[PDB]
């Protein structure tokens, strides 16, 4: 099947890419800390855990959400609404693409 990238589920995808896309103003690609922060807050979630799911979303601790992000960090903050458990570290599964990967390093001479 296409589209069987990202384990959450396509339908969902959409759904939190919404909204996200809602509130951009069709040119950002991606929410600022309080932006993202905000959303988040109107979870009732408790702040601890919004700020592990944060920590766990941020890919590299940056301080801003993308539309990938986003989808991810609300898809999480689903999870605690379903009164599912956490992880400790966030699986592959739900990772997007390009962010798998990051080393702006290449320092290696021996030859």
């Amino acid at each position: 099947p296409p589209v069987a990238e990202w384990a959450v589920p396509q339908s969902s995808r959409l759904k939190y890419r919404q909204l996200f896309n809602s509130h951009d103003k069709t040119m950002s690609g991606h929410l600022t800390g309080p932006q993202a922060r905000t959303i988040l807050m109107q979870s009732s979630l408790p702040q601890a855990q919004l700020a592990s799911i944060w920590n766990l979303s941020d890919i590299d601790q940056d301080g801003k959400l993308t539309a990938e992000e986003f989808i991810l960090a609300m898809h999480l903050i689903d999870v605690a609404m379903s009164g599912q458990p956490l992880p400790p570290v966030l699986p592959p599964e739900y990772i997007p693409p390009s962010f798998r990967r990051v080393r702006l390093e290449h320092h290696h001479h021996h030859h």
